[PDB]
């Protein structure tokens, strides 16, 4: 394994576990959260800085918006050596307990989107690993966060999902968004069916949180809507569930 | 609510808590590990016990083999009061690590079946309830039984498993074969798709454990292939995890 | 699985067992009603929920198995039940009308099915028709028209939700039911059931014969316009339509 | 109901009978097996001859190829009055014991086309009229032509049913041709999925009959391969056909 | 390579240039266009003509309606070696500035129908050739046309397009209707989607213009709705591109 | 009415009426240059924007990021700041053997072997491109005199499946259909022109898309010579003079 042609990196310049945020900016910040985390790569949309955490190498890589650069990151980092992954990103609400500035996390995803479909037979199901999904409820608990773990929507249009009306295809849109307020999905969002799907594939170990920015079905109920924008959150509970896995293992 | 019209129960009849074999003849078998279990139907492929564990009430009942038996099945005993299921099953291995004797814990599975399809958009994961399969897999550690968490597939046509080759779209299902196995796929069963899914829907947990009565792919490969047919392990397990739900409600 | 040569793993029959003609209900409660019709007829196998009972028809062997709810059980039936030997097979069940005309204590005869579910296209692509065989569906066209029972024999649309049928607007997926269910009244639909479209689209493949019959127990579609909706539960009638079919078939078949 | 736009008839220009070959050159061939029939209109590939058989007014429309153009002509000729139809076309065989000569009478037909598509949900079958195909097969062995009833495929590219090899899509063609091969398909044409599916929605009669004209299995395999041409013997089952349905409306 | 089933031509019959109207009986009329024009073949619903376009060897065949019957014309006039195709037809116009008597210039079209699926996964599109195109445009804006390039829909049941709420499947026509509308999708016909994804396929160069022959979203919305039949216009533009082609191939 | 844009930071006037569109961030700077006077706007998540004029019309650059799931964001974003006419100028994989490292490729339509699109526009729809910008583009490079190629390219939302399907528990499929797409006449393989495509259609918007050939997998398999490629000059040349023309068409 060679110098990584998207992300830039090599073998020995990554972790065994990796946090990954889908905003380039949002690296530094968690880098903040490790010891001595120093910039490898910034190439295309992906930053990568790479510390320590109790002692054993870890890093974060930005993955950018959508299962298409998502997938690339999650394959380079794995010909690297990465093999345990946290998505950490925002999203949507959708159920109607799930509010702004909540954390939501993953246990599963709504593979609507096409990336998932280039790894895997629709009817497989993008389900995040048990481990890491544990350890980041515990940790959620252990830091006294309001937390909600369940099934998040994925897609590949973002403004489909705050302005379906407007689409050609907003039947399908529409209805499919009442099947999934029917089935208790607890967020919107964008990634992690790409990255549940190619990790059963590659063999690795992937889970995902998120800070609730905010709740379009209680906004549209008249509802009190917060909004929240701050992730630290979110970032604070996937570091505590890193060490977690890392004793662990 | 009145008398079920397929498993001829009504409210009052099943506890909260259901332990759900396919086969009707395995229900006997299983409430004998309930305190006191009474006949309360023998309807159709529905044969139903109640019982108690740790003085809450409990039932097993039979769902037949299908997602259409079994989605009746969970319909039915929902409407009358239960809210978990725990389906306890015989299934056959893909990975090579999953022997005839082990047991199989269900985190989630491939609906590639139609039961499902008339309950949820295909894009949405069948995915087993975080504490019911937390509850089986602590239950098998403490029994010290060999265990593997994982993904089963599910399917609508047995022969199609056994005997694709033969079959007229043996080529979609060969090829869906071995899509499955290179997603680290544990097992292959017929009712949990339709469980999940539907438990999604109806807002109930639901988990999945089985006896793995044979690994065809070993068989393929001249490797070791013990046979097994006494579900009395994953029952155990079953149980246990259940005395965990009931302790922690 | 079995652990012996001809034994069959779910139904627990083996050659010998069964009749070249076998009826299928999807009740295994059903088979000893059925069985009465044939003369002589003992229990062979209960296993599952596949009950099957052997007896004689006009001398000729002839048995009864239980299919169990559902193309998954049912498609499993017919094949073990073909590795026996079995050759013939008619269905027997009850249906919910869809056409208005199609009445509670009705029988309909399905001369096609729509494969509004997964068994099937486990065996053919979705495009391959669930057709019934045609000597099936004349014989038991004929023995409803003999025995002067009101019948209608036309396409009915099989499922895997029942809840779907009867609640569509509660589920997830309600727009998609919905919208279908408005197709099949569009296309002349008799009634709704579950096992047809398997049993059909099995038998094209593994190149045996079969059709299949119901009892009407009612129809939603004229509740729902108030229209008089007599209800029914006793399967005789569509029993003794099959039970005749096969008659006609064993003795044709001579 | 008026001037209809593609076949440019009216009501009362045709009977309720309507036999529907494919190729407009081939409706003044079966026309001669009617009474005292005439030539109605001649619009697009839309040929129409009407008269009589057993005193009762019958038609012969022509349909083109492809279910595109069948469904235009069973809508305009139900519009003025026709709720019987037969077609009669030709066929390539798939069962090894379908041979050039024999006729095929469609119980139902694959739709791998996406005319029937436009009218019902795939899930749909495509099937025959119970009353036509038994007319159809009574008549095969009143007038004593080897004929086989069975499910028939359709399709909308014929050239991928002889040169799948050679289209980007072949895998998917190869793959679904072997399938209908081990579901006993009896023959492959490219008119009935849309006719039988139409009729459905209409509430119409619908049967199909066909001259197989050669069977490519039996000469993959090397077997005697007889090629036919003349639709004499297909047409002959369906105006018997035709006969004996009239006779049973009376 | 020797004489074609259906169209019953043989090399050296047509041109490297083919005009193709869906009606046979069109042919004769863009035959008048051409110098010194022969009838070659008249087989089924295909009616051929040869003649010369600047000196040059080029023909009009007629395809039938629908996706199957073009597709079978273009395969064999590519066997008999013809490599430039340009449809010519009739549609009805979709978007508001689209009116009866325009002409409407496929640059791609949506593949609602079935024998483009039996030549490529749905996923490829369905686009028409850019030289052809851009002599389109060319010719009709030299001639004085009004003209609209852009993405036609095709279908396989026109009854589907005008009577979609009857159908059973009608919640699928109206919601990808309303889809086709929002997409800025000029107007409906029946054949390019076939002929655009078969030529790709088959590495030849196909395009297409329309006579609209009106507008039922503009009578829908009350705005004056002028209808048109004759094909004239349509037929003097892909006459010009066909002119522009056969000089710049030189 | 329209303010700053969430995801691009942009808000209307920051962005001309025309914008090329990289799927790097980093090549933004590079591509600004050839405008005149080129200021950075903006610097979001992997949205990079410079704005500046070309022949005295306000002209921006902004990065699509790798999918269409960024690029469409980008897209509905500019649209709303008032940018109607876009240029996607990227790198792809040549299919076809004649299209090698070094040429340039001009996608008349797209393959939509991708998501995003489809939450767009039903599938049967064609990922057309516009063809005025296309005619630009073409007759840009003929002018420029560089080898170009003009057709239909494949979009997809797995890189990985591309170089890779071998590995894939999908490789029947993805196999397949790339054969498939071998005897379509497909002219090489990226990722963002579908997306883009369908939503301009939908957006009522001008799209075209440019590419330089970084390599042609199918050459390599035969053992052809098949240098490699890295330096977008000459794609990014024929761009801007697509959009001077087109600048000038519409004044
Ligand atoms: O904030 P990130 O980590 O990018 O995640 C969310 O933000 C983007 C949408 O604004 C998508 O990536 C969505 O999943
Ligand atoms: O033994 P059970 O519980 O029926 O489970 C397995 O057994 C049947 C297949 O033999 C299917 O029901 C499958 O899921
Ligand atoms: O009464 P049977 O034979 O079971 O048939 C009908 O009854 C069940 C539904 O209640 C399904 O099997 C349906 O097809
Ligand atoms: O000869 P006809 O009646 O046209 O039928 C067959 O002939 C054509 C194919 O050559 C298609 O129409 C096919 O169905
Ligand atoms: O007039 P033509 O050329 O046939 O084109 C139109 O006419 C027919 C519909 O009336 C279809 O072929 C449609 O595409
Ligand atoms: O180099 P860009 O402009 O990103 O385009 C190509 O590069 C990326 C793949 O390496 C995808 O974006 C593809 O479309
Ligand atoms: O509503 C939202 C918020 C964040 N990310 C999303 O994808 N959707
Ligand atoms: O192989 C097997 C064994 C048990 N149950 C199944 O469904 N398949
Ligand atoms: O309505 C009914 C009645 C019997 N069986 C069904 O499947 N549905
Ligand atoms: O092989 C054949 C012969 C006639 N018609 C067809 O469609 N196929
Ligand atoms: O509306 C119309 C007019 C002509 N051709 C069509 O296909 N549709
Ligand atoms: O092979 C390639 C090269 C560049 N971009 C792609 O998407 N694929």
């Amino acid at each position: 394994v060679g110098l990584q042609y998207h992300l830039q990196i090599r073998p020995g310049d990554v972790g065994r576990y990796v946090i990954m945020p889908g905003d380039p900016k949002r690296c530094a910040k968690i880098a903040e959260h490790f010891d001595n985390a120093v910039l490898v790569a910034d190439s295309r949309e992906y930053v990568t800085y790479t510390g320590t955490l109790n002692g054993e190498k870890v890093s974060v890589t930005s993955t950018g918006i959508g299962g298409p650069s998502a997938s690339i990151a999650m394959e380079e980092l794995k010909l690297c050596g990465a093999d345990t992954f946290i998505r950490v990103g925002t999203c949507g609400g959708i159920e109607l307990d799930v509010k702004g500035g909540d954390i939501v996390i993953a246990t599963g995803a709504i593979r609507m989107e096409g990336t998932s479909k280039e790894y895997a037979p629709i009817e497989f199901p993008a389900v995040a690993d048990l481990e890491v999904t544990n350890a980041l409820v515990n940790a959620a608990k252990k830091l006294g966060y309001t937390s909600h773990a369940g099934v998040v929507q994925c897609k590949d249009a973002f403004y489909g999902q705050h302005e379906p009306e407007r689409m050609p295809v907003s039947y399908e849109l529409l209805n499919k968004w009442e099947a999934w307020k029917r089935l208790g999905t607890k967020a919107s969002e964008m990634e992690s069916a790409a990255l549940f799907v190619a990790a059963s594939h590659l063999g690795v170990r992937c889970g995902s949180d998120f800070l609730v920015v905010g709740n379009q079905e209680r906004n549209a109920l008249g509802m009190d809507n917060p909004m929240a924008h701050d992730t630290e959150a979110a970032i604070q509970v996937a570091v505590e569930a890193l060490r977690t896995l890392i004793e662990n293992d």
